[PDB]
């Protein structure tokens, strides 16, 4: 259902990593939106209304305001398409004070009470979890997450994450997570993979390059019956190491292989 946000503000949290502030029309309610879901921002441009799916990160709780992170795409900076994209950098270009249009709650994943899953028809009660995102794919996650622990001390599932990304700079929400997954263990089991390693300097200790079974073996529980995966991110880093090795790695494909 439409909305009229605006660009209430923007934080720029690095190089061409963006922090959107974009409030609410009514501050005494919030953007209600189920966690297991996500938006579809509507920006009407070119001859299209670029609908891109995206799931805001920020507080339940938080009233009038739905925050979102974005990886920009910009431009003369990547082969195949130098360009980079419409709607990301028109979202970066938008300046604030500017309405935008929201749209929740479009999906199909979501989370009960404690534990339990429904899902695309069905539900799934799932004590521990597997959760082998990918880039920006770490908030619809997140989404689950902080609930989780928030639900917490009694919710106290295992979630092992994977926090896939491509270099060590590019490690997102990197705190939110190595600040919560220390003072709560037995809930969420955090992981760190890198194909470029910056700084040796820093001292990596984490995993150095892509998923591969080695990584989905030390890092993920088994499946068999009774364990669902949460994953996220690039096609191909889906096709060939995510849904191969994990096929392999006696878990259920179909089932309850779900993306977002
Ligand atoms: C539910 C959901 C939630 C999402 N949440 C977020 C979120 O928190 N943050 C966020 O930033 N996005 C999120 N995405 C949103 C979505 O994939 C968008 O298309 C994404 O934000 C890129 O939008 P764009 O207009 O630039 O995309 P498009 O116009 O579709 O073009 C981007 C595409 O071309 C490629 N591309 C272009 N330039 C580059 C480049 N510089 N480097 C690498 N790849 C390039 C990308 O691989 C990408 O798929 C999420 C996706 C989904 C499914």
């Amino acid at each position: 259902g439409r909305i009229h946000c605006r660009l209430v503000a923007k934080k720029e949290l690095s190089r061409d990593v963006r922090l959107f502030r974009f409030s609410l029309p009514s501050p005494d309610q919030v953007l209600g939106l189920p966690i297991g879901k996500h938006i579809f921002v509507c920006a009407t441009i070119e001859g299209k209304l670029c609908m891109r799916a995206y799931t805001p990160t920020s507080m339940v709780d938080e009233i009038g305001h739905f925050d979102l992170l974005v990886k920009v795409y910009f431009k003369n900076e990547h082969p195949k398409f130098p360009n980079g994209g419409l709607m990301t950098q028109y979202l970066d270009s938008l300046p604030v004070g500017s309405y935008i249009d929201v749209k929740g709650p479009l999906g199909h994943v979501e989370y009960t009470g404690r534990g339990s899953f429904v899902i695309n028809g069905k539900q799934r009660n799932a004590r521990r979890l597997a959760m082998i995102c990918g880039g920006s794919g770490i908030t619809p996650m997140y989404q689950i997450i902080q609930a989780v622990l928030r639900d917490q001390p009694e919710d106290h599932t295992e979630m092992h994450l994977v926090y896939a990304n491509r270099t060590e700079d590019d490690i997102l929400l990197r705190d939110e997570l190595d600040r919560w997954a220390a003072e709560y263990p037995d809930r969420l089991k955090v992981w760190y993979v890198i194909d470029q390693v910056k700084r040796p300097e820093e001292g990596w200790k984490y995993s150095v390059g892509f998923v591969t079974e080695a990584v989905l073996r030390e890092h993920v529980p088994e499946g068999g019956d009774d364990t669902l995966a949460l994953a996220s991110g690039p096609p191909p880093m889906i096709q060939f190491a995510i849904s191969p090795n994990l096929e392999k790695m006696k878990y259920d494909m179909a089932n309850s292989f779900v993306v977002f």
